[PDB]
């Protein structure tokens, strides 16, 4: 129950300070490599993160978790070399976000638990790096197709210990279908993150899969477009509550007695193509602190709420290091 | 000259060409991160070099790989393949039918600046240049594909380069392909409209043919096929056509273990060309110098870059 990091496998005492949803770059399958003067160039890319990284090492980050798919350009060589220079461990993932081509959405469900388990088992494609983390998405009322890659992520889990985080979009509440497609798999609920938890202000919806023992991904703090109302596309992409009403849920949960549930991140990336073009100028407009947002804002923030140092450190060292060691 | 997977070569050595092949379908990325679907990497290019050569044998001397970023295309395994076979490929830019998101939210002026990219510098790190663009297209054209129609003009008015098309999405495609093109001011003679071999209207085949477009024909009952070859000579057009099997040696994008039933019903592969359909016009009499015409000068005069 070491987890597996880019730089290869690290002790649960060396994880530290843990950002459990982030992303490098959001991006596509080989676009990195087809493309990288979108992103000005990769030397840039690397750069960018680099110093973004190193930024967050000074706040007190120690790892962060890269929740991007395949499909959402995972590039491990990236990850790798972006880790190995800002020393900050990454964890990469396996799963299926998104935007899966014709070459993943057409598999079975017996053939992503294979290709979930490669990259988790063997390494990503011929790197020897594995995947800590299995990655899936849904939107709404849960696809057929949806169904598979859940089913295949906890069946994964199941056979390596790895955990699963999920995207969800809302809610739209959509971690109770996830759950229950989850535990009809056998899954332990404490192998899985419901993410992007704080979009909604449901505290009866969050507390009630808190109970059942899932972790609870209040993952996206510093989004809002607030300020941007004349620009629809970031509305969409980050919607219209502050940055201290998403902090204030995890507020919620401690008080409600959950704190042991809660992780929280900042889902930034230092690139993105997957989206309109020069949105990353639009993020980065919103929030200069990129991934040193949590510690440098959002710790304070909750420290002021009176929320004691010890309960910080379990939510922001603690949690992340349970929920990332392999457990069958 | 024309820019292979394994540099540029003179329109003389270019030979018999089999002008919308596929080493691979697939997707992007996915043959590195999951060769094993493939049995592994080595097995499929085994499998390639296998076909190449006895298409080769056969007498065909280059492949025009259209397959795009979208559809996976890995130009290290097409050079890989190239070199052990010694037939030339020609790599492809353009979207097919499965553009991720980094693609299909790009406007026309990206689109044109990414094919120019893979056209003037290279695909990825490789060095290797597209020789051709690529266009998938549905019904009547959608929006996205008609941004990509003229992206794909826009690259090939800059560079000289061809495009080929081919429908999935049944209609008569044509008509509506070639007013996106012609709205843009690329000449007919820099277009072959693809599989154009899915009808049988020789009118609308015949009516693109004189408007100066490459008639694509494909595929692998086949002889109802081939006879619109004839058909099409017959009407004074042997200059605009253009006849490739559509093949693979691997394939992905589509249910489990396609390739098995693709090569059940078609042995030959890419050899069915040569092997069968030129026979077979040979026998309807077709000759000679007619069918060099169609499988050697017209893919030479396509693929050679020209603005006119
Ligand atoms: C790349 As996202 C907005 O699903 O964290
Ligand atoms: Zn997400
Ligand atoms: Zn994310
Ligand atoms: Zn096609
Ligand atoms: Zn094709």
């Amino acid at each position: 129950d070491r987890i597996n990091t880019v730089r290869g496998p690290i002790t649960i005492s060396e994880v530290g300070f843990t950002l459990t949803h982030e992303h490098i770059c959001g991006s596509s399958a080989g676009f990195l490599r087809a493309w990288p003067e979108f992103f000005g160039s990769r030397e840039a890319l690397v750069e960018k993160a680099v110093r973004g990284l190193r930024r967050a090492r000074a706040a007190g980050v120690r790892t962060i978790v890269d929740v991007s798919t395949f499909d959402l350009g995972r590039d491990v060589r990236l990850l790798a070399e972006v880790s190995r220079a800002a020393d900050v461990h990454i964890v990469a993932a396996t799963g299926v976000w998104l935007d899966p081509p014709l070459s993943i959405r057409m598999r079975s469900v017996e053939e992503l638990t294979q290709f979930f388990l490669r990259e988790i088992q063997y390494g990503i494609e011929d790197t020897g790096i594995r995947a800590g983390i299995i990655k899936v998405a849904i939107t709404g009322k849960v696809t057929p197709f949806q169904e598979l890659v859940l089913r295949a992520a906890a069946r994964a889990s199941l056979a390596t210990g790895v955990p699963v985080i999920t995207h969800t979009a809302g809610s739209q509440r959509g971690g109770e279908q996830q759950a229950a497609i989850f535990e009809s798999e056998g899954l332990s609920p404490s192998r899985v993150c419901i993410g992007h938890s704080d979009e909604t202000d449901d505290l009866s919806y969050l507390t009630a899969l808190a109970a059942r023992g899932y972790l609870i991904g209040l993952d996206s703090i510093p989004h809002s477009a607030i300020g941007l109302e004349d620009n629809a596309s970031a509305t969409a992409f980050m919607g219209s509550r502050s940055w201290q009403t998403r902090a204030l849920l995890i507020k919620a949960l401690i008080d409600q007695g959950y704190m042991k549930q809660i992780l929280v991140s900042n889902d930034w990336l230092f690139g993105i193509s997957s989206y309109v073009t020069n949105f990353m100028d639009v993020m980065d407009s919103v929030n200069p602190d990129g991934m040193a947002f949590i510690p440098l804002r959002v710790i304070p923030f909750l420290r002021e709420k009176g929320i004691p140092q010890e309960t910080l450190a379990g939510i922001t060292v603690t949690n992340p290091a349970r929920f990332l060691s392999p457990t069958l």
